[PDB]
Protein backbone atom coordinates (compact mmCIF):
# COMPACT_ATOMS: atom_id res chain seq x y z
CA UNK A 1 0.00 0.00 0.00
CA UNK A 2 2.91 1.97 0.35
CA UNK A 3 2.96 2.80 -3.39
CA UNK A 4 -0.67 2.66 -4.46
CA UNK A 5 -0.55 5.96 -4.91
CA UNK A 6 2.20 6.15 -7.81
CA UNK A 7 0.35 3.32 -8.66
CA UNK A 8 -2.75 5.83 -9.49
CA UNK A 9 -0.51 8.40 -10.37
CA UNK A 10 1.00 6.42 -13.19
CA UNK A 11 -2.13 5.34 -14.63
CA UNK A 12 -3.46 8.28 -14.71
CA UNK A 13 -0.10 9.01 -16.68
CA UNK A 14 -0.52 5.77 -18.82
CA UNK A 15 -4.16 7.46 -19.84
CA UNK A 16 -3.13 11.12 -19.99
CA UNK A 17 -0.64 9.89 -22.48
CA UNK A 18 -1.98 7.31 -24.30
CA UNK A 19 -5.01 10.32 -25.00
CA UNK A 20 -2.48 12.85 -26.42
CA UNK A 21 -1.20 10.20 -28.60
CA UNK A 22 -4.82 9.55 -30.13
CA UNK A 23 -5.15 13.37 -29.99
CA UNK A 24 -1.82 14.04 -31.94
CA UNK A 25 -2.37 11.35 -34.21
CA UNK A 26 -5.82 12.86 -35.02
CA UNK A 27 -4.97 16.63 -35.99
CA UNK A 28 -2.55 16.80 -38.94
CA UNK A 29 -1.47 20.25 -39.70
CA UNK A 30 0.50 21.09 -37.10
CA UNK A 31 2.47 17.68 -37.34
CA UNK A 32 2.25 18.04 -33.64
CA UNK A 33 6.34 17.94 -33.05
CA UNK A 34 6.83 13.78 -33.55
CA UNK A 35 9.15 13.26 -30.63
CA UNK A 36 5.87 14.21 -28.41
CA UNK A 37 4.34 11.37 -30.20
CA UNK A 38 7.40 8.78 -29.47
CA UNK A 39 7.74 10.27 -26.06
CA UNK A 40 4.36 10.13 -25.12
CA UNK A 41 4.53 6.21 -26.53
CA UNK A 42 7.83 5.45 -24.72
CA UNK A 43 6.40 6.99 -21.38
CA UNK A 44 2.83 5.01 -21.49
CA UNK A 45 5.01 2.37 -21.64
CA UNK A 46 7.53 2.65 -18.96
CA UNK A 47 4.47 3.62 -16.88
CA UNK A 48 2.88 0.10 -18.36
CA UNK A 49 6.31 -1.42 -16.95
CA UNK A 50 6.40 0.60 -14.01
CA UNK A 51 3.15 -0.34 -12.92
CA UNK A 52 3.27 -4.01 -13.49
CA UNK A 53 5.99 -3.68 -11.63
CA UNK A 54 4.81 -2.02 -8.25
CA UNK A 55 1.91 -4.34 -8.43
CA UNK A 56 3.62 -7.67 -8.68
CA UNK A 57 6.20 -6.37 -5.45
CA UNK A 58 9.43 -6.93 -7.84
CA UNK A 59 13.10 -6.45 -6.31
CA UNK A 60 13.53 -3.97 -9.08
CA UNK A 61 10.73 -1.41 -8.34
CA UNK A 62 13.35 1.82 -7.38
CA UNK A 63 15.13 1.45 -10.67
CA UNK A 64 12.13 1.15 -12.52
CA UNK A 65 10.23 4.32 -10.45
CA UNK A 66 13.73 6.44 -11.57
CA UNK A 67 13.91 5.66 -15.20
CA UNK A 68 9.81 6.41 -14.87
CA UNK A 69 10.46 9.63 -13.51
CA UNK A 70 13.61 10.71 -15.95
CA UNK A 71 11.09 9.26 -19.13
CA UNK A 72 8.15 11.54 -17.27
CA UNK A 73 10.17 14.68 -16.87
CA UNK A 74 11.18 14.66 -20.40
CA UNK A 75 7.91 13.73 -22.07
CA UNK A 76 6.64 16.50 -19.57
CA UNK A 77 9.37 19.44 -20.47
CA UNK A 78 8.23 18.34 -24.34
CA UNK A 79 4.41 18.37 -24.12
CA UNK A 80 4.58 21.23 -22.43
CA UNK A 81 5.82 23.45 -25.67
CA UNK A 82 2.65 22.74 -27.10
CA UNK A 83 -0.83 24.93 -27.09
CA UNK A 84 -3.31 21.56 -27.18
CA UNK A 85 -5.47 20.99 -24.17
CA UNK A 86 -4.65 17.60 -24.48
CA UNK A 87 -0.67 18.05 -24.49
CA UNK A 88 -1.23 20.55 -21.59
CA UNK A 89 -2.83 18.06 -19.27
CA UNK A 90 -0.36 15.17 -20.77
CA UNK A 91 2.55 17.41 -19.32
CA UNK A 92 0.38 18.07 -15.81
CA UNK A 93 0.03 14.25 -15.31
CA UNK A 94 3.68 13.74 -16.40
CA UNK A 95 5.10 16.17 -14.01
CA UNK A 96 2.64 14.68 -10.95
CA UNK A 97 3.88 10.81 -12.08
CA UNK A 98 7.95 12.03 -12.08
CA UNK A 99 7.83 14.06 -8.49
CA UNK A 100 5.61 11.07 -7.27
CA UNK A 101 8.16 8.70 -8.60
CA UNK A 102 11.07 10.61 -7.21
CA UNK A 103 9.45 10.77 -4.04
CA UNK A 104 8.97 7.39 -3.88
CA UNK A 105 12.38 6.13 -4.95
CA UNK A 106 15.35 6.92 -2.41
CA UNK B 1 -16.38 7.14 -22.15
CA UNK B 2 -18.43 4.70 -23.82
CA UNK B 3 -15.45 2.29 -23.20
CA UNK B 4 -14.25 4.03 -19.81
CA UNK B 5 -16.42 0.90 -17.70
CA UNK B 6 -14.39 -1.41 -19.11
CA UNK B 7 -11.23 0.41 -18.53
CA UNK B 8 -11.60 0.49 -15.14
CA UNK B 9 -13.11 -3.36 -15.13
CA UNK B 10 -9.75 -4.27 -17.02
CA UNK B 11 -7.43 -1.78 -14.58
CA UNK B 12 -8.73 -3.94 -11.77
CA UNK B 13 -8.82 -7.27 -13.21
CA UNK B 14 -4.79 -6.24 -13.75
CA UNK B 15 -4.55 -5.25 -10.09
CA UNK B 16 -6.42 -8.77 -9.02
CA UNK B 17 -4.60 -10.58 -11.50
CA UNK B 18 -0.88 -9.05 -10.48
CA UNK B 19 -1.70 -9.47 -7.05
CA UNK B 20 -2.81 -13.53 -7.31
CA UNK B 21 0.44 -13.76 -9.18
CA UNK B 22 2.33 -12.45 -6.30
CA UNK B 23 1.00 -14.08 -3.98
CA UNK B 24 0.47 -17.58 -5.60
CA UNK B 25 4.36 -17.12 -5.69
CA UNK B 26 4.93 -16.44 -2.15
CA UNK B 27 3.45 -19.28 -1.01
CA UNK B 28 5.02 -22.81 -1.67
CA UNK B 29 3.82 -25.78 -0.12
CA UNK B 30 0.59 -25.95 -2.43
CA UNK B 31 2.36 -25.43 -5.50
CA UNK B 32 -1.13 -23.33 -6.46
CA UNK B 33 -1.93 -25.38 -9.71
CA UNK B 34 1.01 -23.45 -12.32
CA UNK B 35 -1.68 -23.02 -14.44
CA UNK B 36 -2.83 -20.25 -12.55
CA UNK B 37 0.11 -19.03 -13.09
CA UNK B 38 0.49 -19.08 -16.37
CA UNK B 39 -2.79 -17.87 -17.19
CA UNK B 40 -2.74 -15.40 -14.63
CA UNK B 41 0.41 -13.75 -16.32
CA UNK B 42 -1.63 -14.06 -19.97
CA UNK B 43 -4.99 -12.27 -18.52
CA UNK B 44 -2.46 -9.29 -17.15
CA UNK B 45 -0.68 -9.03 -20.04
CA UNK B 46 -4.04 -9.36 -22.70
CA UNK B 47 -5.58 -6.71 -20.26
CA UNK B 48 -2.78 -4.07 -20.50
CA UNK B 49 -3.27 -4.91 -24.47
CA UNK B 50 -6.56 -4.14 -23.89
CA UNK B 51 -6.33 -0.82 -21.54
CA UNK B 52 -3.77 0.35 -24.16
CA UNK B 53 -5.85 -0.37 -26.73
CA UNK B 54 -9.36 1.00 -25.16
CA UNK B 55 -7.31 4.10 -24.12
CA UNK B 56 -5.94 4.86 -27.71
CA UNK B 57 -9.15 4.30 -29.20
CA UNK B 58 -7.87 1.68 -31.64
CA UNK B 59 -9.91 -0.09 -34.54
CA UNK B 60 -9.32 -3.67 -33.15
CA UNK B 61 -11.27 -2.59 -30.25
CA UNK B 62 -13.67 -5.37 -30.52
CA UNK B 63 -11.09 -8.01 -31.10
CA UNK B 64 -9.04 -7.57 -28.06
CA UNK B 65 -11.75 -7.24 -25.91
CA UNK B 66 -13.36 -10.67 -27.41
CA UNK B 67 -9.86 -12.39 -26.77
CA UNK B 68 -9.71 -10.60 -23.08
CA UNK B 69 -13.22 -11.38 -22.54
CA UNK B 70 -12.20 -15.40 -23.16
CA UNK B 71 -8.71 -15.01 -21.25
CA UNK B 72 -10.66 -13.39 -18.66
CA UNK B 73 -13.20 -16.57 -18.72
CA UNK B 74 -10.45 -19.18 -18.57
CA UNK B 75 -8.40 -17.17 -15.55
CA UNK B 76 -11.67 -17.00 -13.54
CA UNK B 77 -12.91 -20.56 -13.93
CA UNK B 78 -8.91 -21.52 -13.08
CA UNK B 79 -8.52 -19.56 -10.33
CA UNK B 80 -12.35 -20.48 -8.96
CA UNK B 81 -11.08 -23.72 -7.90
CA UNK B 82 -8.59 -22.36 -5.08
CA UNK B 83 -9.40 -21.80 -1.33
CA UNK B 84 -6.78 -18.59 -1.28
CA UNK B 85 -8.84 -15.31 -0.59
CA UNK B 86 -6.53 -13.75 -3.54
CA UNK B 87 -7.58 -16.14 -5.81
CA UNK B 88 -11.01 -15.52 -5.22
CA UNK B 89 -10.65 -12.02 -5.72
CA UNK B 90 -8.65 -12.95 -9.04
CA UNK B 91 -12.17 -14.97 -10.07
CA UNK B 92 -14.33 -12.27 -9.41
CA UNK B 93 -12.52 -9.22 -10.86
CA UNK B 94 -12.24 -11.93 -13.96
CA UNK B 95 -15.59 -12.94 -14.03
CA UNK B 96 -16.51 -8.81 -13.90
CA UNK B 97 -14.33 -8.08 -16.81
CA UNK B 98 -15.57 -10.95 -19.06
CA UNK B 99 -19.22 -9.97 -18.55
CA UNK B 100 -18.15 -6.28 -19.05
CA UNK B 101 -15.75 -7.52 -22.42
CA UNK B 102 -18.88 -9.58 -23.88
CA UNK B 103 -21.26 -6.80 -23.16
CA UNK B 104 -19.12 -4.06 -24.44
CA UNK B 105 -18.38 -6.22 -27.95
CA UNK B 106 -20.85 -7.13 -30.18
CA UNK C 1 9.48 -25.89 -32.82
CA UNK C 2 6.07 -25.98 -34.11
CA UNK C 3 5.48 -22.52 -34.11
CA UNK C 4 9.11 -21.19 -34.41
CA UNK C 5 8.99 -20.37 -38.02
CA UNK C 6 5.95 -18.19 -36.97
CA UNK C 7 7.70 -16.21 -33.96
CA UNK C 8 10.67 -15.60 -36.23
CA UNK C 9 8.31 -14.40 -38.84
CA UNK C 10 6.64 -12.36 -35.84
CA UNK C 11 9.92 -10.98 -34.93
CA UNK C 12 11.05 -9.96 -38.25
CA UNK C 13 7.27 -7.97 -38.56
CA UNK C 14 7.87 -6.22 -35.15
CA UNK C 15 11.32 -4.54 -36.12
CA UNK C 16 9.58 -3.98 -39.29
CA UNK C 17 6.81 -2.08 -37.66
CA UNK C 18 8.76 -0.31 -35.11
CA UNK C 19 10.94 0.94 -38.24
CA UNK C 20 8.08 2.15 -40.07
CA UNK C 21 7.03 3.93 -36.94
CA UNK C 22 10.06 5.65 -36.49
CA UNK C 23 10.75 6.22 -40.20
CA UNK C 24 7.41 7.84 -40.53
CA UNK C 25 7.88 9.62 -37.35
CA UNK C 26 10.78 11.30 -38.58
CA UNK C 27 9.63 12.56 -41.86
CA UNK C 28 7.23 15.50 -41.36
CA UNK C 29 5.61 17.20 -44.62
CA UNK C 30 3.88 13.54 -45.62
CA UNK C 31 2.37 13.30 -42.59
CA UNK C 32 2.23 9.34 -43.28
CA UNK C 33 -1.32 9.00 -43.23
CA UNK C 34 -1.00 8.65 -39.27
CA UNK C 35 -3.50 5.30 -39.47
CA UNK C 36 -0.45 4.09 -40.45
CA UNK C 37 1.62 5.36 -37.39
CA UNK C 38 -1.30 3.90 -34.86
CA UNK C 39 -1.72 0.73 -36.59
CA UNK C 40 1.75 0.07 -37.15
CA UNK C 41 2.40 0.42 -32.56
CA UNK C 42 -0.47 -1.96 -32.33
CA UNK C 43 0.99 -4.51 -34.82
CA UNK C 44 3.81 -4.42 -32.97
CA UNK C 45 2.24 -4.68 -29.50
CA UNK C 46 -0.25 -7.46 -30.34
CA UNK C 47 3.18 -9.20 -32.36
CA UNK C 48 5.35 -8.60 -29.39
CA UNK C 49 2.59 -10.44 -27.08
CA UNK C 50 1.93 -13.02 -29.88
CA UNK C 51 5.72 -13.79 -29.68
CA UNK C 52 5.46 -13.86 -25.82
CA UNK C 53 2.20 -16.06 -25.94
CA UNK C 54 4.36 -18.68 -28.47
CA UNK C 55 7.54 -18.79 -26.50
CA UNK C 56 5.51 -19.49 -23.28
CA UNK C 57 3.62 -22.27 -24.91
CA UNK C 58 0.27 -20.66 -23.68
CA UNK C 59 -3.35 -22.09 -23.95
CA UNK C 60 -4.73 -19.15 -25.76
CA UNK C 61 -1.56 -19.54 -28.83
CA UNK C 62 -3.98 -19.77 -31.57
CA UNK C 63 -6.41 -16.68 -30.78
CA UNK C 64 -3.97 -14.48 -30.25
CA UNK C 65 -2.30 -15.84 -33.32
CA UNK C 66 -5.75 -15.45 -35.50
CA UNK C 67 -5.96 -11.60 -33.70
CA UNK C 68 -2.30 -11.09 -35.10
CA UNK C 69 -2.92 -12.02 -38.63
CA UNK C 70 -5.81 -9.74 -38.50
CA UNK C 71 -4.01 -6.69 -37.22
CA UNK C 72 -1.15 -7.87 -39.72
CA UNK C 73 -3.09 -7.81 -42.38
CA UNK C 74 -4.58 -4.44 -41.97
CA UNK C 75 -1.19 -3.00 -41.29
CA UNK C 76 0.07 -4.71 -44.83
CA UNK C 77 -3.12 -3.42 -46.23
CA UNK C 78 -2.69 0.50 -44.59
CA UNK C 79 1.08 0.66 -45.04
CA UNK C 80 1.32 -0.84 -48.81
CA UNK C 81 -0.39 2.69 -49.67
CA UNK C 82 3.02 4.22 -49.31
CA UNK C 83 5.51 4.80 -51.79
CA UNK C 84 8.21 4.64 -48.72
CA UNK C 85 10.77 1.86 -48.97
CA UNK C 86 10.24 1.39 -44.66
CA UNK C 87 6.77 1.19 -45.56
CA UNK C 88 6.86 -1.22 -48.75
CA UNK C 89 8.88 -3.56 -46.30
CA UNK C 90 6.56 -3.29 -44.01
CA UNK C 91 3.72 -4.36 -45.95
CA UNK C 92 5.66 -7.31 -46.95
CA UNK C 93 6.41 -8.27 -43.51
CA UNK C 94 2.97 -7.99 -42.32
CA UNK C 95 2.11 -10.07 -45.23
CA UNK C 96 3.96 -12.31 -44.12
CA UNK C 97 3.79 -12.79 -40.74
CA UNK C 98 -0.31 -12.77 -41.66
CA UNK C 99 -0.21 -16.05 -44.11
CA UNK C 100 1.94 -17.31 -41.24
CA UNK C 101 -0.51 -16.93 -38.64
CA UNK C 102 -3.45 -17.63 -41.04
CA UNK C 103 -1.41 -21.14 -42.10
CA UNK C 104 -0.92 -21.69 -38.19
CA UNK C 105 -4.41 -21.47 -36.73
CA UNK C 106 -6.73 -24.08 -37.28
CA UNK D 1 23.42 -1.05 -36.50
CA UNK D 2 25.14 -0.30 -33.74
CA UNK D 3 22.52 -1.84 -31.26
CA UNK D 4 21.95 -4.86 -33.50
CA UNK D 5 24.15 -7.24 -31.83
CA UNK D 6 22.34 -5.89 -28.43
CA UNK D 7 19.00 -6.74 -29.64
CA UNK D 8 19.62 -9.87 -30.95
CA UNK D 9 21.14 -10.96 -27.89
CA UNK D 10 17.93 -9.58 -25.85
CA UNK D 11 15.65 -11.37 -28.21
CA UNK D 12 17.55 -14.70 -27.27
CA UNK D 13 17.27 -13.59 -23.62
CA UNK D 14 13.66 -13.11 -23.97
CA UNK D 15 13.51 -16.71 -25.68
CA UNK D 16 15.43 -18.14 -22.89
CA UNK D 17 13.65 -16.39 -20.22
CA UNK D 18 10.30 -17.36 -21.75
CA UNK D 19 11.55 -20.83 -21.93
CA UNK D 20 12.57 -21.12 -18.02
CA UNK D 21 9.64 -19.39 -17.14
CA UNK D 22 7.13 -22.20 -18.60
CA UNK D 23 10.13 -25.05 -18.12
CA UNK D 24 9.88 -24.04 -14.35
CA UNK D 25 6.25 -23.60 -14.06
CA UNK D 26 5.80 -27.39 -15.95
CA UNK D 27 8.00 -28.96 -12.87
CA UNK D 28 6.18 -29.28 -9.39
CA UNK D 29 8.07 -30.69 -6.82
CA UNK D 30 11.06 -28.52 -6.96
CA UNK D 31 9.26 -25.43 -6.87
CA UNK D 32 11.76 -23.89 -8.24
CA UNK D 33 12.58 -21.28 -5.67
CA UNK D 34 10.27 -18.52 -7.44
CA UNK D 35 12.20 -15.82 -7.51
CA UNK D 36 13.58 -17.75 -10.56
CA UNK D 37 10.00 -17.39 -11.68
CA UNK D 38 9.30 -13.64 -10.66
CA UNK D 39 12.98 -12.82 -12.11
CA UNK D 40 12.33 -14.74 -15.50
CA UNK D 41 9.01 -12.66 -16.22
CA UNK D 42 10.63 -9.05 -15.01
CA UNK D 43 13.56 -10.11 -16.99
CA UNK D 44 11.92 -11.10 -20.17
CA UNK D 45 9.64 -7.95 -19.87
CA UNK D 46 12.24 -5.29 -19.42
CA UNK D 47 14.29 -7.57 -22.58
CA UNK D 48 10.69 -6.72 -24.76
CA UNK D 49 10.76 -2.93 -23.70
CA UNK D 50 14.79 -2.74 -24.22
CA UNK D 51 14.20 -4.75 -28.27
CA UNK D 52 11.13 -1.98 -28.41
CA UNK D 53 13.08 1.35 -27.12
CA UNK D 54 16.50 -0.16 -29.20
CA UNK D 55 13.95 -0.98 -32.55
CA UNK D 56 12.54 2.65 -32.16
CA UNK D 57 15.55 4.85 -31.59
CA UNK D 58 14.22 6.22 -28.39
CA UNK D 59 16.20 8.83 -26.73
CA UNK D 60 16.50 6.55 -23.70
CA UNK D 61 17.86 3.61 -25.19
CA UNK D 62 21.17 4.22 -22.65
CA UNK D 63 19.03 3.80 -19.25
CA UNK D 64 16.61 1.32 -20.67
CA UNK D 65 19.98 -0.51 -21.24
CA UNK D 66 21.17 -0.31 -17.84
CA UNK D 67 18.17 -1.17 -16.44
CA UNK D 68 18.38 -4.37 -18.40
CA UNK D 69 21.96 -4.93 -17.70
CA UNK D 70 21.05 -4.77 -14.02
CA UNK D 71 17.76 -7.14 -14.35
CA UNK D 72 19.77 -9.48 -16.14
CA UNK D 73 23.06 -9.61 -14.10
CA UNK D 74 20.08 -10.40 -10.71
CA UNK D 75 18.39 -13.30 -13.35
CA UNK D 76 21.57 -14.62 -13.70
CA UNK D 77 22.77 -14.89 -10.93
CA UNK D 78 19.53 -16.39 -9.55
CA UNK D 79 19.43 -18.62 -12.11
CA UNK D 80 22.71 -19.99 -12.24
CA UNK D 81 21.96 -21.44 -8.59
CA UNK D 82 19.64 -24.36 -10.35
CA UNK D 83 20.59 -27.80 -11.58
CA UNK D 84 17.62 -28.00 -14.95
CA UNK D 85 19.70 -27.40 -18.18
CA UNK D 86 16.90 -24.76 -19.02
CA UNK D 87 17.86 -22.35 -15.92
CA UNK D 88 21.19 -23.01 -17.08
CA UNK D 89 20.32 -21.81 -20.53
CA UNK D 90 18.80 -18.75 -19.30
CA UNK D 91 21.35 -17.44 -17.05
CA UNK D 92 24.08 -18.15 -19.58
CA UNK D 93 21.94 -15.85 -21.93
CA UNK D 94 21.23 -13.60 -19.40
CA UNK D 95 24.89 -13.17 -18.35
CA UNK D 96 25.43 -12.33 -22.65
CA UNK D 97 23.03 -9.99 -22.70
CA UNK D 98 24.31 -8.78 -19.48
CA UNK D 99 27.68 -8.00 -20.50
CA UNK D 100 26.54 -6.64 -24.06
CA UNK D 101 24.43 -3.96 -22.22
CA UNK D 102 27.16 -2.73 -19.93
CA UNK D 103 29.32 -2.48 -22.77
CA UNK D 104 26.97 -0.85 -25.18
CA UNK D 105 25.86 2.13 -22.75
CA UNK D 106 28.57 4.34 -21.30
Amino acid sequence: QYSEACIEACIDCMKACNHCFTKCLEESVQHHLSGCIRLDRECADICALAVKAMQTDSPFMKEICALCADICEACGTECGKHDHDHCQACAKACFTCAEQCRSMAA
